[PDB]
């Protein structure tokens, strides 16, 4: 017998009452930009399936980033592109500013807005109390927009997240592994970082929802508030389960691929052990305690479950006491 299916509890049908051209990325016409207009400066990263350039747009001597996208499927590169699209404009969405190619060669690159990025390994050793409640929020309404309309962002992870620290700038980065979420499908488990992976994942449940994003940013303000990065830390995909059970412990674990009847590796077993439940306490010491609260844990604690459905909602997080202070502070007349 199969496993026991599933769908997420919120914005289940987003795709389904929307346009077929909405979520039918396939038949998406491209509307070029000029590839003229843009002039590259210097590389700042190399992907596997892209190159990541700093670059001006010389109509108006504004910095820029430019992706380049070498070979793959182009079914993937309209993905990407019509999942930036219907999403453009949303709070702390990167924004697509152009798209162009190479007249001669094809060759497509997508144009994004220019965000002055702090280091990142720099600067969560900087961050207040205060600053990460912030950025959180900032990274939720991201993440309830995107699943509002029906995508998941399938790659949440620090280095995805742009943090201009001088401007209290926030965005939203790398698309490339987004996907339309449609009720009952089953995806592909092979998305996001080893150490930002779901439980789903781990156990191959394919019929996955917008709730894997929201156990990436648990994994995220975990790291954070202990300031140990990353901090589910595994060699590898099956070791990477091992170290979530040493913390959640094994009979969550087991309640949960027994509640879908999800069949596991038989050598998972012998691995996973038998590990209790830790109290999230357990990792507060001197030199991350002002990061950590009460509210910070309990907030934590309800992001960071094995069961899928169990997990809070972006929408349901942004309404956590632990936000507080930072909700008061943006309510702004402007
Ligand atoms: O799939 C991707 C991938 C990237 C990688 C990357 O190109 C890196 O660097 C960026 C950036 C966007 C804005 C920005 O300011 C910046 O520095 C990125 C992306 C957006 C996407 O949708």
């Amino acid at each position: 017998s199969g496993p026991v299916p599933s769908r997420a509890r919120v914005y289940t049908d987003v795709n389904t009452h929307r346009p077929r051209e909405y979520w039918d990325y396939e038949s998406h016409v491209v509307e070029w930009g000029n590839q003229d207009d843009y002039q590259l400066v210097r590389k700042l990263g190399r992907g596997k399936y892209s190159e990541v350039f700093e670059a001006i747009n010389i109509t108006n001597n504004e910095k820029v980033v430019v992706k380049i996208l070498k070979p793959v499927k182009k079914k993937k590169i309209k993905r990407e592109i019509k999942i930036l699209e219907n999403l453009r404009g949303g709070p702390n969405i990167i924004t697509l500013a152009d798209i162009v190619k190479d007249p001669v060669s094809r060759t497509p690159a997508l144009v994004f807005e220019y965000v002055n990025n702090t280091d990142f390994k720099q600067l969560y050793q900087t961050l207040t109390d205060y600053d990460i409640r912030f950025y959180m929020y900032e990274i939720l309404k991201a993440l309830d927009y995107c699943h509002s309309m029906g995508i998941m962002h399938r790659d949440v992870k620090p280095h995805n997240v742009m943090i201009d620290h001088e401007h209290r700038k926030l965005r939203l980065i790398d698309w490339g592994l987004a996907e339309f979420y449609h009720p009952g499908q089953e995806y592909n488990v092979r998305v996001a970082s080893r150490y930002f992976k779901g439980p789903e994942l781990l156990v191959d449940y394919q019929m996955y929802d917008y709730s894997l994003d929201m156990w990436s940013l648990g994994c995220m303000l975990a790291s954070m508030i202990f300031r140990k990065e990353p901090f589910f830390h595994g060699h590898d995909n099956y070791d990477q389960l091992v170290r979530i059970a040493k913390v959640l412990g094994t009979e969550d674990l087991y309640d949960y691929i027994d509640k879908y009847n999800i069949e596991l590796d038989p050598r998972f077993n012998d691995i996973l052990g038998r590990h209790s439940r830790k109290r999230w306490e357990r990792f507060v010491h001197s030199e991350n305690q002002h990061l950590v609260s009460p509210e910070a844990l309990d907030f934590l604690d309800k992001l960071l479950r094995y069961d899928h459905q169990s997990r809070l909602t972006a929408r349901e997080a942004m309404e956590h006491p632990y936000f507080y202070t930072v909700v008061k502070d943006q309510a702004r007349m402007g």
